[PDB]
């Protein structure tokens, strides 16, 4: 139940190098998703590992498994559809195949995920709306 939960999540962070922010505990009960995503920042293109949880988006690069490299409230997190063969024009750029952006409100800032197939893309759409839907009721 919800403290082996609680507990879950502090072992989950305590493998992470350079967390920042609040502990994930402070606002988070559950993950509902993860999963390896490629991400383009600026037109750099690098794996990364997301993971959502109850009010928060944290993403982390692999190798002290993960290094933390962001987390957005989900509060403050908008997406947005990208069709399949759409141009990113960040850096030299690149063709977006199941991809789509996120945008962190609270930051101003955009930036692009992809899955490897149609059907991962649509997973992470359905769990970051089910996130959203807890939260509206
Ligand atoms: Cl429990
Ligand atoms: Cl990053
Ligand atoms: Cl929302
Ligand atoms: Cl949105």
């Amino acid at each position: 139940g919800e403290f082996e939960k609680l507990e879950v999540l502090e072992e989950w962070q305590s493998h992470i190098e350079g967390w920042e922010g609040s502990n994930i505990t402070d606002t988070c009960t559950e993950m509902l998703m993860c999963g390896v995503l490629l991400k383009i920042s600026s037109g750099n293109i690098q794996e990364r590992v997301f993971f959502l949880f109850d009010n928060l988006l944290v993403y982390c690069k692999r190798k002290h498994r993960y290094l933390f490299r962001g987390r957005i409230n989900t509060e403050v997190m908008e997406v947005e559809n990208v069709d399949d063969g759409t141009a990113d024009f960040h850096s030299s750029g690149h063709i977006v195949v199941n991809g789509w952006k996120i945008h962190n409100t609270a930051k101003n800032k955009w930036f692009v995920c992809m899955a490897k197939t149609p059907e991962e893309k649509h997973e992470w759409f359905e769990a970051i709306l089910k996130e959203r839907e807890r939260r509206k009721g």
